[PDB]
């Protein structure tokens, strides 16, 4: 099946690392329990501000252009991308705006990190109609020495 996995501020806006200003190791921990083993699927502009794979994970890269960089699968459509994936039982699609826009229809899980950090941005998560899902798991966490804000991880499934 296929997940989505994001972290968004107030406001669901979204955007690359540095371009965030909050600092959650916690949230990194997360990201990465729910993703090792499993495909990732991500946007040009996702990878190159990742700046290397991500280990212990297929990594697919889409871009209408072709590859430069051999350490990862690139793909050049949606249906390509998830047909390089093979059959697995969960796909996780990370990004960015532009592929959690056209992913969204087809994902059957959100894995979501709230976090209470009003910041202005560029991109927003798409909006996912409060009535095709339902919450089926939530835990928060206040700021503390290594995290920078407090945070709220979220798994919604598609009723
Ligand atoms: C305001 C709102 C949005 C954008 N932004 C900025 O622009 C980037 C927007 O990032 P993002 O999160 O939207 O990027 P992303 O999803 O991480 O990366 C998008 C790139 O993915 C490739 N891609 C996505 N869907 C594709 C498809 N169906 N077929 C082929 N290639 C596909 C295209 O790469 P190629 O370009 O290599 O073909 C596209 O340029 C950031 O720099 C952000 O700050 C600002
Ligand atoms: N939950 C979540 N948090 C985030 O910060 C992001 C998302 N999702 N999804 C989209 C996007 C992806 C950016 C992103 C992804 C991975 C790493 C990363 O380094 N992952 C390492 C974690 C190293 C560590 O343990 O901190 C990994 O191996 O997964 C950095 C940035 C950023």
């Amino acid at each position: 099946m296929i997940s989505l996995i994001a972290a968004l501020a107030v406001d669901r806006v979204i955007g690359m690392e540095n371009a965030m200003p909050w600092n959650l190791p916690a949230d990194l921990a997360w990201f990465k329990r729910n993703t090792l083993d499993k495909p990732v699927i991500m946007g040009r502009h996702t990878w190159e501000s990742i700046g290397r794979p991500l280990p212990g994970r297929k990594n697919i890269i889409l871009s209408s252009q072709p590859g430069t960089d051999d350490r990862v699968t690139w793909v050049k459509s949606v249906d390509e991308a998830i047909a390089a994936c093979g059959d697995v039982p969960e796909i996780m699609v990370i990004g960015g705006g532009r592929v959690y826009e056209q992913f969204l229809p087809k994902a059957q899980k959100l894995y979501l990190t709230h976090i209470d950090a009003e910041v202005e941005g560029d991109t927003h998560f798409p909006d996912y109609e409060p009535d095709d899902w339902e919450s089926v798991f939530s835990e928060f966490h206040d700021a503390d020495a290594q995290n920078s804000h407090s945070y709220c991880f979220e798994i919604l499934e598609r009723r």
